[PDB]
């Protein structure tokens, strides 16, 4: 039941369980109360399908799986990324709670190419990362 929301997912290599998935009006979406292995909680956006049980990770060595965050270099082609990073480091800014995912289309070099929900297309840094999922 709170307030702060996760947009940076920097718990790399520490996995985490998906405690519960509940409702806040007031940001109208789901958001799932994760709990690492080493003690520490924190809530996140609960993407389309999360469910209670599964575990989440981030990193360049989680799977890929909705719920787990990554570098977008580490996101297959053809994958629905949400809470995008623009610049690495300063946390999702793109899609973080509501809208539509977008797709991650092609790699190339030392970019990712990706495509926002209206058709636009972006490249963006591989070190900037997204979270697998879909969203609103």
């Amino acid at each position: 039941q709170y307030r702060i929301i996760d947009f940076k997912r920097d718990k790399d290599g520490i996995p985490g369980r998906v405690a519960t998935i509940e409702y806040d009006p007031n940001r109208s979406a789901n958001i799932a109360l994760i709990n690492y292995a080493d003690g520490e909680k924190r809530y996140i956006i609960a993407p389309k399908n999360l469910k209670v049980g599964m575990e989440i990770m981030s990193g360049p060595d989680a799977d890929i799986k909705i719920g787990n965050a990554l570098p977008l270099e580490n996101i297959p082609v053809g994958t629905l990324v949400h809470n995008i990073e623009l610049k690495p480091g300063r946390g999702g800014q793109l899609v973080r709670a509501a809208g539509t995912s977008a797709q991650v289309l092609g790699k190339e070099g030392k970019y990712v190419i990706v495509r926002l929900a209206s058709g636009e297309v972006r490249m963006i840094l591989g070190k900037c990362r997204a979270t697998v999922g879909e969203v609103g």
